[PDB]
């Protein structure tokens, strides 16, 4: 036995995987890409519903333009760490960009989003503090809780009630973190931030919001979930990503705080890592800007998520959500091989979605996740929809 | 009092050092970058001798081209996560790139070398088992056994014998992860990893080696000190970064235990941040090919290393090492004015060096830190030695 003995279970149940369906949902690879909307893949144009790619900006010339330039100009990398090496002032740049995008006096950029939420929950919270967070939230913001020394809380999913009495039973003095999702990427549902902020704030607790899939087309000003909400100063750290609608890889944290810069004196995965490089800072800085009027995008988004969640509910697919609620639209499969013959022969028909099953998801629920991009046209959907009812017929579905 | 109070005292300290310097070494932004060697900072034609640049490979005309074309083609982003959201080919072309480079089965890639720290050790040693590291280990390797529930084990530094002996005195039974660096970066010394191996061999241990300091310059084929130290065949893991001298950001493991690829299915820094943009995954796929045969820049970098260190001691400054055994030379000084004045001295005469002191550095220990480039030439180096000569001399250091 090694070190590896301990993987021989998921080397296992993955084999039993892979043997029970066709193709490898963790192994797909494009071959080649046409647009935001579609590529190659196994030798078949497809249209690619399975990205986070919301506002279509990966594409964007203006975008493409400046990642060009910025490699001319600049090269392939950095000098190294911001704070040990020096940065180029593209880095300055960017987080003004995300100063003016989202209002603040505060930013600064990670070099993922992960890094971000891990970075920014494990520094703010220390020994004897308090983070209390959603059963469901996402990996990087328990990877977070793990990295730091507080103490973790956590409340039953979606619920304003359980989040009330967990954090009124903890201690008073102690500071404390609540850390809430905008949207619940799983289903594709909505977070009552109003409500749980309320009650965040009745007990004397900070505020953060991940806002990685609201970003430029929830709010008057593409914030956010909170910001739709009506939530605008009040939150006092906003966390995101530029790899979903800004179009390259980077996290960040935006925030009103006065102390806010402290931060990047006292945060690890910011201080011990090499600075974004131009090209990476070009292009979303770019994107950004771009995304704080790119009204058009946004309306094609949801037209687009409301056709696509509207026809499906009406072909008699059980929908995660009853309304429109997001750019996520999931729909929930009876089994596991249901999901994976459906998911298939979607990929075989010319559809590329995401299918998520257990111990991605909680047991019992099986999903093929659709994610909208601005930039699918009403007949592309209108052709996922036949997809779908295509699909869904012949396996059994509806 | 809130989350931020905790960041009162690193404030407080950070005004203190301000107010007693002039330019602040924690944000220095570059106006304008000719080359690898050159910029212009605070309105002044400027040597950089302070970026982990080593082999130049930032402006290099094939590096640079390919991640044009890459925009070009494939856009700013990516579809998500590689396992979740699917991937470019590019992807699988990096990770066979690194098998070439590496000779080995197995290469994963992460977002960065500090994920793929923090990611590997988290993943590779479980509750019960032990990770055993140098007391000075990288940040990153810290944060990835705090991430992990395994015990941890240092080791006095540099010292083969105590790691003989903590390694001795652990329970026989449990799986061990001895995790080494190959350049202690902060005096640019080397690791006896040749004697520290044997010794972990001795005990069972698996052996994870950082080679991060070392990419295309130690070794016959540029792996790193394992390589140059004969150790071929008998690491287990080898981590590294694309951000020092392949020349954008990301990082990687590569081994050749059979069971490597189980890494994914459960390493969550892996698994749940968005894979790297094509145009740096393209950069560094035409970076590391090149720097399998990179002999004329590897010359350069140890030349102009041996003459600077050769040269800064030959005039009576005190060096990290007695003989150049890296491409990082460091000056020691002998109080925290001294060095601020030092550097300041330079700065304002055309030469950017890295400063380091405490808490960054050992109480006590006061460090300019000069990282070498391939693409310095022969009249830089005395250039640099010229300006430190003068600096010396003027601050009354020599
Ligand atoms: C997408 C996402 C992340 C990860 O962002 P990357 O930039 O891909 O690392 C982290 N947290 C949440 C809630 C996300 O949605
Ligand atoms: C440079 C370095 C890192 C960090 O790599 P990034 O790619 O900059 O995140 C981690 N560990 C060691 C030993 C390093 O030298």
């Amino acid at each position: 036995r090694d070190l590896l003995s301990k993987f021989d279970g998921l080397i296992a149940e993955r084999q039993k995987l892979l043997d029970s369906g066709v193709t490898d949902p963790f192994a797909i690879v494009m071959e080649q890409v046409k647009s935001p909307t579609e590529a190659v893949i196994r030798g078949k144009d497809t249209i690619l519903l399975g990205t986070y790619n919301y506002m279509g900006m990966t594409f964007d010339p203006d975008v493409i333009a400046a990642g060009k330039e910025a490699l001319e100009k600049f090269g392939s990398g950095t000098w190294g760490s911001r704070m040990l090496n020096g940065t180029f002032h593209d880095h300055m740049e960017v987080e003004q960009a995300l100063r003016d995008f989202y209002g603040t006096t505060g930013a600064i950029v990670f070099s993922t989003g992960y890094m971000a939420n891990l970075g920014i929950i494990s520094t703010l919270a220390g020994k004897g503090e308090y983070v209390i967070l959603d059963a469901d939230s996402h990996a990087s913001i328990y990877d977070g809780c793990q990295q730091g020394n507080a103490e973790i809380v956590r409340f039953r999913h979606n619920s304003v009630e359980d989040l009330d009495k967990r954090l009124g039973r903890l201690p008073k003095e102690p500071a404390k973190l609540v850390v809430l999702e905008g949207v619940y990427s799983m289903l594709g549902d909505i977070a009552p931030l109003k409500e749980m902020v309320a009650v965040a704030k009745k007990h004397g607790a900070m505020v953060l919001v991940d806002e990685a899939h609201s970003m430029g087309f929830f709010g008057p000003n593409g914030r956010g979930v909170y910001e739709a909400q009506g939530l605008e100063g009040q939150i006092d750290f906003v966390v995101g990503t530029f790899s979903k609608s800004v179009g390259t890889v980077g996290g960040f944290v935006v925030s009103n705080h006065p102390k806010f810069e402290a931060v990047r004196l006292a945060c690890r995965p910011y201080i011990f890592t090499a600075s974004l490089p131009p090209s990476v800072v070009a292009t979303a800085t770019t994107s950004i800007r771009k995304l704080m009027t790119a009204h058009e995008k946004r309306e094609r988004l949801w037209s687009n998520a409301r056709a696509l969640h509207g026809g499906l509910k009406a072909m008699g697919f059980r929908l995660g959500t009853e309304t429109c609620d997001s750019a996520i639209v999931a729909v929930m499969l009876e089994d596991q091989e249901q999901a994976a013959m459906m998911w298939q022969a979607l990929l075989d028909g010319g559809l590329y979605v995401n299918m998520a099953r257990p111990p991605a998801t909680p047991a019992g629920t099986f999903l093929l996740r659709c994610s909208i991009c601005a930039e699918h046209t009403p007949a592309q959907i209108q052709t996922v929809l036949g997809m779908f009812q295509a699909a869904g017929r012949a396996v059994g579905v509806i």
